[PDB]
């Protein structure tokens, strides 16, 4: 009862159906793993169809104390307390956690999405204003059964978040295990980075510089400078066969093909490979231009098919976004400290090339590719 409770529009996150407060109130939430606080909207705001209203919550408790939270895009404030909450399509249970009452925000709230609120998934360490902010998933496993583990299949879009356990109806061929190096973000290790088959040959602390995290709240793949350029360089030189203005390259403009003709083969397949849980080996993820290359939704050039560049620049570590995500199904395991990749059951791909997840691979180089 919990496979497609997910839904959301592309570039703009996927959101799950919650309730806060009694009686309940209905909220859409995003999921994301890249953050650690549950904030909802508790105000009027222009882009926001209903929002949090503590007043007529019998069991809301003020907790005199305000937040603020930063991400790379956008930020809010808010004033914390808890409150009852219930997710309609999970779990059926009842728990009480820490909500954010968004009074206040800047470059937030997306026009048009269809969600009000943010559930931060990772771990309190990185909670606002500080970790001793229990975040929900926590409070959850600790107030009910539900097993420490939730899983996330990314596909107007939809999706799956499976509270408590895996579904193997949402994924292909076997389940890879990469470890979380460190319970904050969802850090990962990257090991190596191929582009077409062809290794960037990059000393593999650049890939994590100066960490590497796994976050369905990010759009794009974000990668270090010194490894975006190199990739961007791989790429053009792959799909040389046309040209592209610098503005296509930096994500900030539309590229379009008459409907129907994206010249897809002309871009490269780009593979991860992740640190296994065994000495020296590592899986691959690999990523078709179907996921890197991002459709923008617009009827007024819809003559087209137009894409954004989903691939950029970052000067806090490699972000394995949503458009990474989408295509794997991905298995959060807190209980064992890793994280599982496989082959969703919605994958995009054409007649010629698939994304995968496959190993093992035996790397002979014997450093460590964790920065710190
Ligand atoms: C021209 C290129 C544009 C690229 C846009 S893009 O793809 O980066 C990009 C595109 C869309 C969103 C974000 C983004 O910052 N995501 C937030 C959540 C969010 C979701 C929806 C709207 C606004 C925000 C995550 O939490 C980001 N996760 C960590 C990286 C993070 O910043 N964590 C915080 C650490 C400090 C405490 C709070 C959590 C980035």
């Amino acid at each position: 009862e919990m496979v497609d409770n997910l839904r959301g529009k592309s570039g703009q996150g996927y959101y799950v159906e919650m309730t806060v407060g009694s009686p309940p109130q209905t909220l859409n939430i995003l999921v994301d793993t890249g953050s650690s606080n549950f904030a909802v909207g508790a105000a009027p705001h222009p882009f926001l169809h209903r929002y949090y209203q503590r007043q007529l919550s019998s069991t809301y408790r003020d907790l005199r104390k305000g937040v603020y939270v930063p991400y790379t895009q956008g930020k809010w404030e808010g004033e914390l307390g808890t409150d009852l909450v219930s997710i309609p399509h999970g779990p059926q249970v009842t728990v009480r956690a820490n909500i954010a009452a968004i009074t206040e925000s800047d470059k937030f709230f997306i026009q048009g999405s269809n969600w009000e609120g943010i559930l931060g998934l990772a771990y309190a360490e990185i909670a606002r204003p500080d970790d001793s902010l229990e975040p929900f998933f926590d409070s959850l496993v600790k107030q009910t059964h539900v097993p420490n583990l939730f899983s996330l299949q990314l596909c107007s879009v939809g999706g799956s978040m499976i509270i408590g356990g895996i579904d193997h109806s949402l994924y292909t061929g076997s389940l890879w295990y990469t470890p979380i190096r460190r319970e904050w973000y969802y850090e990962v290790i990257i090991v190596r980075v191929e582009i077409n088959g062809q290794d960037l040959k990059m000393d593999c602390k650049e890939y994590n510089y100066d960490k590497s995290i796994v976050d369905s709240g990010t759009t794009n793949l974000r990668l270090p400078k010194k490894v975006f350029e190199a990739a961007v360089k791989s790429i053009k030189a792959a799909s040389s066969t046309e040209k592209f203005p610098d503005g296509f390259w930096l994500g900030e403009q539309l590229v379009c093909w008459q409907a129907g003709t994206t010249p897809w083969n002309i871009f490269p397949v780009i593979s991860l490979y992740l640190m296994g849980e065994v000495t020296q080996q590592s899986f691959r993820i690999t990523i078709l231009p179907q996921q890197y290359l991002r459709p923008v939704e617009d009827v007024a050039t819809s003559q087209d098919d137009c894409y954004k560049f989903a691939i950029s620049q970052s000067s806090t570590g490699t972000v394995m976004g949503a458009v990474i995500m989408e295509g794997f199904y991905v298995v959060f395991d807190r209980a064992r400290k890793r994280i599982g990749f496989a082959v969703s059951a919605c994958h995009v791909h054409d007649e010629f090339r698939t994304a995968a997840v496959e190993g093992p691979f035996v790397t002979l180089d014997m450093e460590d590719c964790g920065y710190n």
